[PDB]
């Protein structure tokens, strides 16, 4: 049920962790936006933490949905799972060993967030073995017990390694886009 | 992974079948349709079977996939080689599966011998389940690589274990039966 989760949102993807919260990356979200999902804006609370949005619609928009946790990121060491949905139908599940979180740059951009390695190596090449352009806002999770974990959306990766960067909720964030 | 590689996979018995070109068509031995006469609308007496163990390929004598082109179908792969397994469900989904493959080996699953070639699922901490492994109803499912500018299959989806985290393909070998 995981992936019924992962919306297409914007110029990415977003993921619902209840069915009233949405979360996403900031810079998939589409611009001048008057409404999202049929709601207005005045009816929606909006947390913009850098990289990281989070909606909180007023009413259930996915009443379908159980309630997940998210938290600002997990501990080192955590094998996660990056949920890519791509336009194509095709659900790809990746692999991540999460490393530190850290405040980053990334091309201009300051993200909160935490790096991680895939599973498929440094030497994997194909889309279908990593996270490419399209692809930001695909949630990071994991298992604790018998609890799913929702811990980061999808924001960057090198070009040529196994390295990606999910950015994770903080406490300060703007209430508008 | 390009549309015409996944239109390549086919539903097939109680599994999944693949065609390698317009007159190939592989799949695992164990999902085949028992008491078939025909295959594709061809009598079986027009088929060359080469059933290997849990491994088996058809070929044809016209093409009945001829919108497809030829690809490379090898014994298993070289151990590290990062496969995809192009997992299809009956709704629709499309699951490239990632897998780290292993030693190719003679096993033994629920008393059949199986020659294959284990893996180890790359899709998260443990894959137990529908929407992170493989379950009853994938076995067929091909295991596929890009090497170059080619795509190569090496396997088709036999097993998995409880937990799911591990697979195995069953793989081609030089001598087979020619019968079902
Ligand atoms: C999702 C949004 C979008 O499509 O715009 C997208 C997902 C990219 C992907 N390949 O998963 N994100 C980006 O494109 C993001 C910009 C948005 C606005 C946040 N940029 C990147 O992810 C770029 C690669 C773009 C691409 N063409 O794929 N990545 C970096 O700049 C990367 C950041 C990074 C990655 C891992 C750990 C730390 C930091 N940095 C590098 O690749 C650097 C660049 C040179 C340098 O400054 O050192 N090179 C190396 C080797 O680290
Ligand atoms: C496709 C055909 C079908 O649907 O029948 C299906 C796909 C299964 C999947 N989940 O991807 N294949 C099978 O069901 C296959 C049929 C055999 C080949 C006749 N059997 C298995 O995949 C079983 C399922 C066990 C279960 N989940 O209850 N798997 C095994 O037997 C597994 C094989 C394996 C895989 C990797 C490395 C080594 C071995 N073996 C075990 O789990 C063994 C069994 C020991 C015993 O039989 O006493 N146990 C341990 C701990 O390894």
């Amino acid at each position: 049920t995981l992936w019924s989760r992962v919306t297409k949102f914007g110029s990415g993807w977003g993921f619902w962790v209840s069915p009233t919260v949405f979360i996403t990356t900031t810079h998939v979200i589409p611009t001048s936006a008057k409404e999202f999902f049929g709601e207005p804006l005045t009816s929606i609370a909006i947390h913009r933490a850098g990289e990281f949005t989070l909606f909180r619609f007023s009413k259930k928009i996915r009443p379908d949905l159980t309630g997940m946790i998210l938290e600002e990121g997990c501990p080192e060491g955590t094998v996660c799972s990056v949920l890519i949905k791509r336009d194509s139908g095709e659900l790809l599940p990746l692999a991540v060993r999460m490393g530190a979180i850290a405040s980053m740059r990334i091309q201009g951009r300051l993200v909160h967030g935490q790096s991680g390695m895939l599973l498929t190596g440094a030497n994997a090449k194909g889309m279908d073995l990593g996270t490419i352009p399209g692809d930001c806002g695909a949630p990071y999770v994991y298992k604790r017990a018998n609890d799913w974990v929702v811990c980061g959306v999808h924001a960057a990766a090198t070009k040529s390694g196994n390295t990606v960067v999910c950015a994770v909720q903080a406490s300060e964030g703007e209430t508008t886009l």
